[PDB]
């Protein structure tokens, strides 16, 4: 049996180790790879996946997992495999990003955004391989969330076997580019910004998707996924559009499946790119721009004002932090102060495609600009194609970027850390390039301490800080709405934003 999922844009590759898109995570990790824990579709919770158990010492810096025996690879018109899976393989997959000497360390770029985001290099000490069917992590201190983050898209294990041939024939970009992993379903053939097939894998050592072909269609037009949906050319198509939603509950061939969100998405001022290097600058731009009327124009009701990065629907939300209002008269005297009343020039960068937490950067573009426009400052919107936009974005060629998130963990720290660091910072997803003590010296302490409580204290001052900062202009968080068609049975909505497909049976 076939089904089809009508995807929102092109993968940027197929080694989730090196991007951070759902896009990609959706076509890469989720369907063809796995990690050594994993989460309970739907649920935040782990599950044993490549490990079948692990130990943790009491001291909090020593994990232990027992890899599961008879786990086959798949299989490559370039490559066929002689083993199952061993401890080799997790110490290489994590090697290859914590250290600088691994051959593949600079493969494909070598941009391990999250490892390096997350400041992995820093806390993992060693990845030991206690004997062929036992990896152990040494930690410098204790992680809180480490169980959880072992189970995130980065952390999914590469063939250390598939590798070495690659690196023998002397094309090792094909590890990267043509994947062997050991998930449900193994890539078949893709066109490029067009379709994907995957094919179901026999030899999987879990329960085998009654799915015997998924196929990608690369449909990045919002109203044509619905199209699609209607004519069942698609079973299922994410971020439908706001004005459609109301059909589609009409609509009774469409099962509109929904649950609140556990995204944010924002505005992040390139903090080292003056004049937004002032925080002054840095309210002003945000008291100028009128939010509501872009939550009404754009989201529609699908989503709400935001006024901290960590939705209501996290363990941490600070409620006495009171939002910026509209008000462009207060922006003009901060911008007064700053010494400019003349205004200035920046960029403002939105995305091509449509994003859980955005549901058109486009014309959400058009709504800051003009309001900008009314406080004196020229705005210039840019925008590259999803791929390339997120590749410069985090080198920094920008000024001002629209971006977002979706939690991969359930953990404040995969919000405020991972995306607000200055381990972030240098080569993460910190888009702001904001690296500040005083909110470090919140989210640090935050990740080590196993008491709750003091993790909420903590985590909720840091919405206090970045609030008084400003890094960037927190817009919203939206509601998921995943339209599915009924004869589709067995779908569940994933609170991290995935699309999986093995557990689901269309007939």
């Amino acid at each position: 049996k076939t089904l089809v999922y009508c995807s929102e844009g092109s993968p940027e590759g197929f080694n989730p180790q090196l991007f951070t898109s759902g896009t990609t995570y959706d076509a890469s990790s989720v369907p063809l790879y796995n990690r050594l824990v994993e989460f309970k579709i739907g649920t935040t919770e782990v599950i044993p996946g490549l490990a079948e158990k692990w130990e943790v010492s009491e001291d909090g810096k020593t994990y232990t997992f027992h890899l599961r025996k008879g786990v086959k690879w798949h299989d490559n018109k370039e490559f066929k495999p002689t083993r199952e899976l061993n401890a080799d393989d997790v110490v290489f997959s994590f090697d290859r990003q914590k250290n600088a000497q691994n051959p593949y360390h600079k493969v494909s770029g070598g941009s391990y955004e999250y490892f390096e985001g997350m400041g992995l290099p820093e806390l993992i000490s060693e990845v030991k391989k206690v004997d062929d069917n036992t990896v152990q992590f040494v930690l410098t201190r204790p992680e809180a969330p480490f169980l959880a983050d072992l189970a995130m898209d980065f952390a999914s294990i590469l063939s250390k076997e598939y590798a070495d041939a690659m690196m023998k024939a002397g094309t090792p970009e094909k590890l990267d580019l043509n994947p062997i992993g050991t998930g449900p379903f193994q890539l078949q053939q893709y066109q490029k910004d067009s379709r994907i097939r995957y094919k179901a894998f026999d030899g999987y050592w879990g329960t085998k998707p009654q799915i015997d072909t998924l196929v990608f269609s690369i449909t990045p037009d919002a109203s044509v996924r619905y199209a699609k949906l209607q004519k069942n050319e698609c079973q299922v198509m994410p971020y439908p559009n706001p004005a459609d939603i109301a059909r589609m509950k009409q609509d009774k061939s469409i099962n509109l499946m929904e649950m609140p969100g556990l995204n944010v998405g924002y505005l992040s001022y390139n903090v080292q790119k003056k004049p937004l290097d002032d925080v002054k600058v840095r309210q002003a731009l945000t008291y100028a721009v009128n939010k509501d009327a872009i939550i009404k124009a754009v989201y529609q009701g699908a989503g709400v004002s935001a006024k901290n990065l960590i939705p209501p629907t996290m363990w941490g939300y600070n409620d006495d932090v009171q939002d910026y209002t509209y008000d462009p008269e207060k922006a003009k005297a901060l911008l007064k102060e700053a010494g400019l009343e003349k205004g200035f020039s920046i960029d403002l960068w939105a995305m091509p495609v449509q994003r859980p937490y955005n549901p058109n950067a486009r014309r959400m573009a058009e709504m800051i600009q003009a309001d900008w426009a009314k406080v004196g400052v020229q705005a210039k919107i840019v925008t590259y194609e999803w791929g390339e936009y997120l590749k410069r974005a985090k080198d920094g060629e920008h000024q001002t970027v629209m971006m977002g998130w979706t939690g991969d963990n359930g953990d404040p720290d995969n919000f405020f850390a991972t995306l607000f660091s200055c381990a972030a910072s240098e080569q993460g997803s910190n888009y702001s390039k904001w690296c500040y003590k005083p909110f470090e010296d919140l989210i640090q302490p935050a990740r080590a301490t196993d008491d709750h409580n003091k993790r909420v204290e903590l985590y909720k001052q840091a919405q206090v800080v970045m609030h008084d900062q400003a890094p960037a202009l927190i817009i919203a968080h939206s509601t998921v709405f995943e339209p599915v068609r009924k004869e589709v049975k067995g779908y569940v909505v994933d609170p991290l934003g995935k699309h999986h497909f093995e557990n689901v049976s269309i007939e």
